[PDB]
């Protein structure tokens, strides 16, 4: 009945991919591996968080489980993906969120055990989906596959829109983004992203992001037609998408906001685009499950044909939901 | 003539730091200070420790009604009403407008009564706005008031002209992701005009309203109506950062506008005013830096010859405040 | 049936006594003032909060009122309490919490408005109280009274406890504690505390506090026994009492441990009191209506004669629920 | 002539111990070993830094080395200190400042490849050294040393004057600490110190420190007669110390002030503990070269048998500057 998920990576994602599965009933997590973590040490992970609160519910261990809400959830113990008895535990879809095997060679070691599917939190080298944009062309042939960044997962809505309602000619991405746990907190090594090691919370970083080129990934047609970059910023959560673009068909800014709106109310959308015109700013985002919300009144334009639209974000939050929405769809789909 | 006697109002982050910076040059003194929250011995302290740009290093005393910098007097004056600021009576020529609460022409002019002979507001404002290496030199003589644009216009600005001149500005949207200022609080509280803007400075990306965009049209006129923008202040405590994205008329390719770049930042126009850096840097990087903008070429980016992302790095505090006297000098030898 | 209750100053403690009294149905706001907001900018006040997260129900407002969850409630902005139509809208009691009305004579105005007492969300010259350790000390002849300070609520329980089983001959304090509106976020001015105009968000700011002294107010024996200090540190919310004693009498850590979770069980202190063993940091008290948690784990000593004891606090929140207790304690008295 | 230093670990510690090291004619780092750098990183990490400001020379590198100011330092890339070869490169004193060989086993691993003497840049349990307290009591035959921690050297000093003026009886000591690099940006793993694991930049954390014991060490009279703890805040650097303490003789806050500010004049403690008596906050000692800066406005008394001293401390800087100054006390003793 309901579709029984391993976590690999007890992370900000996979924590609060565990949060999420505790809400929905058509998904469960029944088995964790985090080489950082003992049974006990996951409980004081899932009880307390700087960002989401504190969780409100039964939490026990065993040597080798968790009980939450008394519901036993195995804990494993390997470095190793290839050494994961997934199978032993009839895991389904395991959920890849250790942030270091993203590459499909490494990904595709689930299997072994006997995990069915794999879900890649992040970028890699495999099928790429998001939610409201291209979920639908899974094909049940595909073990492995990603659900892309959370910048792709904010961005690709907001280009879904624009692109089918104006055109897009051509569009240059910024994203303004929340820290996260590859960044550190003082003048620090990060031999593949040098800026990425400037102390996180005393620095606007730039970063590189591969979002609005990954786009052409999940909408084929603005392939080539978008580009970008990222600033990393000293907030805890939340980020935002400021998208400006050159638009085909003239648009009213009216016409722009009627758009998002109506988009927002549609069935593709809804609760993964959502809409606002009051006076947010980026901590009102935190614990919003969408992933991508239209800012209305921040959203400006120089004329009928070039605008900048703007688009929050819970990384965290929003793309955790979204992971288990894609192995809820992806999993009727054998 | 020999140095230009200048009278700081409002002793606050700009009107301090162009105090500070005034020290390191010998064309331009300030001769009086006014700052209704300030004591001389209150100054004083503001002087020597600020927590961005570290520790003054000189000497520090104060009398009843001045403080004394390294030997010299400095005059301070106490008078809500800039109406009421006898600037005349202690020979100041300058009068930098920094309390953030007279940027309206209205206001700025009342520097005049007390005898002031010219005046520099230190933000965008309904006179004559100036951008050093950008339009300094359409100053005319009879400007007795004007203002020394935003450091968000100062910034993007000589970006706007490097590309404009080089390969023609046909339309542009500036982002710029800024650093906190005194305007923000530190928890969400009233910001009645800007709703957004009362909320926690330290814990939001806030969107917040910028003419500095349009201000570009002002300060280049052939852009007029050209560009726009708007901001996210951040939690950082100084240093900014501005995101350009424009259509150009004619291809430049990333080489080109890396090399007009650099040539711009060698050039007379724009040396110690527009810089150029391919390093990784971030934004601590730029604490006193004294450049209005910094061209970031690694950060730059474009999607094709027409369709490009500038990115460029300003100092906020420090920059600015090098440029309002750079404009004072500039400006006094035009009589 | 229900107490009836003005806000003046509808700021961090003013919103958030708004927000808890929603909670309770022995109190109820019928009316709010503050010069700076509207009524249109109440609701996004009350919607929208960086540390407690968006409000859970539904918002609107009129040209003279605002209504949550569908109850409307009058609101005012008028600069001089003296003006303030309190008793045309049936306000017994105004929680003053502008932060600018803390003298006797001034928060004394309100009562010429027709409200009956006033308590004033801070010291003041005015009898104190502190919910749990002298409330039960109220007269009803008492129309102005005072909740201290949110240290001296955090401290009083805790020396509280300590005085009274192992005896304080002495302590010194220091509080750890969030910035607050009363600093500025660059070097600026402040005429009467010069540390306390430098960056808040960028510096450990050495500041005075009277909340060691003032637990002589509302623990008579204690006059004289303590004094401390504060350090502003760069958090939003919720700050730590650190209180370094010399006991008269000897106690075991198990002794203090115990001593403590007992008095959180008791009916004296439970929500006032909280107690924890675990490896908590700041994030972890947000939204927690203490006055006060022991920690257990941090507190240490030296020997029996000699310890420092560790307590958080929700600087708003724990406070803000304690100004609705005091107003349910004080009204029983007539 | 000059001492020849090796650096292994060219952290915020490393680095600062190398600018320090050309600011002065009598020590040169002729070697830096870190296995997350190459050369061509090893000078970005130089050139910029977030909290000491922009290298104000000229840096190139090779494959194998940097060029500092025109000169060439070696560059290693060895996981293994024992593989490393300093005496190779007529390395004296090798500074251990990778955080993970902080024992008399693990540390000396540096002498098999032909250094001559080791300073742990940390609390060790090695001989251990404070400047201006104990460093005369060097000898030859330890060949493996300790600078203490940052806190210790800030506290060591503030005894020693409180403890030969008056005596210590006894003393609790907080630090409020910067964030360092031991601590994460997001709630992450930290199995051997919860706390530790939570998001620095948002949370006050409570945190453990050897600093008060470690004092006992370096005076041995005052061994057991202190303890304490830290408190990790949102700050990118410098700390407070913040020592509770019992006199035997009493002494007035005139006294403390005129033996704090003694001693800073002082032959043996210039430049090590230094006086102020102005408003001070923490970005004021940002580049302070002092161990420990005695806050004579922000210490109190509650009596003349106790006290609460403050005492402010670059946690990078000063440091840095006592690791080369204890180099070359100690090169002077064979
Ligand atoms: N944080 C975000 O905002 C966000 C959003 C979307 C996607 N992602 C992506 O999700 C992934 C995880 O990100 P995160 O922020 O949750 O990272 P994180 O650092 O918070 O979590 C990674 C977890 O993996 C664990 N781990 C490390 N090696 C392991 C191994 N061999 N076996 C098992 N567990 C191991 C770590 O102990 C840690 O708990 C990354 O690919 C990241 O890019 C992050
Ligand atoms: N901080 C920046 O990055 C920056 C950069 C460029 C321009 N500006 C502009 O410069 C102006 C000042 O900015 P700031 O950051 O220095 O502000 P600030 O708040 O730091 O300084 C304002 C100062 O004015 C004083 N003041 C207030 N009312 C006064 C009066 N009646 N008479 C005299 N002094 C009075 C205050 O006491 C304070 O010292 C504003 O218009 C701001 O927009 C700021
Ligand atoms: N913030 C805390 O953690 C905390 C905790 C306990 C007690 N307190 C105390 O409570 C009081 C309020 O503190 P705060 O943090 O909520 O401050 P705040 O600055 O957030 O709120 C003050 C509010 O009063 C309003 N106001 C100002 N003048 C007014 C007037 N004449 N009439 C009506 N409204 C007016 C302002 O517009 C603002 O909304 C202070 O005395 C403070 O010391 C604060
Ligand atoms: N940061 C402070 O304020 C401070 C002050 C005094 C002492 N210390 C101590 O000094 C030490 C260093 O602290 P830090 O803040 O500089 O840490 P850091 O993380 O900034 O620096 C450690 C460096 O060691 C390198 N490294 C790791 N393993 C290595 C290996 N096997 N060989 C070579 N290099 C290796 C890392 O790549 C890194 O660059 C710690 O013991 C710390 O407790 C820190
Ligand atoms: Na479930
Ligand atoms: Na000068
Ligand atoms: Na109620
Ligand atoms: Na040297």
């Amino acid at each position: 009945h309901m579709v029984k998920i391993g976590i690999n990576g007890f992370g900000r994602i996979g924590r609060l991919v565990f949060r999420a599965s505790l809400e929905r009933t058509d998904v469960e997590v029944v088995a964790i591996n985090d080489i950082m973590m003992t049974p006990e040490y996951m409980i004081y992970m899932i009880k307390y968080d700087t960002v989401h609160g504190k969780f409100h519910g039964k939490l026990e261990h065993t040597e080798k489980s968790i009980i939450v809400n008394g519901r036993e959830i195995h804990v494993l113990c390997e470095r190793d993906p290839e050494q994961l008895p997934w199978g032993q535990h009839n895991v389904e879809y395991v959920v890849e969120s250790t942030g270091i095997f993203t590459k499909l060679d490494s990904a595709a070691k689930h299997l072994k055990g006997g995990a069915k599917r794999v879900v890649i939190s992040a970028p890699a080298d495999t099928p790429t989906f998001v939610m409201g944009v291209n979920n639908h062309e899974y094909k049940p042939e595909m073990t492995v596959i990603n659900n892309a960044s959370c910048t792709t997962n904010c961005l690709a809505p907001i280009a879904a829109v624009l692109h089918e309602n104006f055109g897009i000619v051509e569009g240059l991405m910024t994203t303004v983004h929340a820290v996260t746990a590859t960044q550190p907190t003082v003048d620090a090594p990060s031999r593949k992203d040098w800026r990425g090691g400037r102390a996180a919370g005393y620095n606007i970083i730039p970063s590189s992001t591969g979002a609005a080129k990954a786009v052409g990934l999940v909408i084929p047609s603005l392939n080539g037609k978008l580009t970008g970059m990222a600033f990393r910023v000293p907030t805890v959560d939340v980020s935002v998408v400021d998208l400006t673009c050159r638009l085909e068909k003239p648009a009213t800014k009216k016409q722009i906001d009627e758009a998002m709106k109506a988009a927002s109310e549609s069935e593709r959308f809804k609760g993964i685009l959502k809409f606002t015109d009051e006076e947010v700013v980026s901590s009102d985002f935190v614990h919003d499950s969408a992933s991508s919300t239209y800012d209305s009144k921040a959203s400006i334009c120089l004329n009928e044909h070039f605008v900048k639209v703007v688009a929050w974000y819970d990384n965290e939050w929003g793309y955790s939901n979204r992971v288990l929405d894609l192995i809820k769809s992806t999993a009727k789909i054998q």
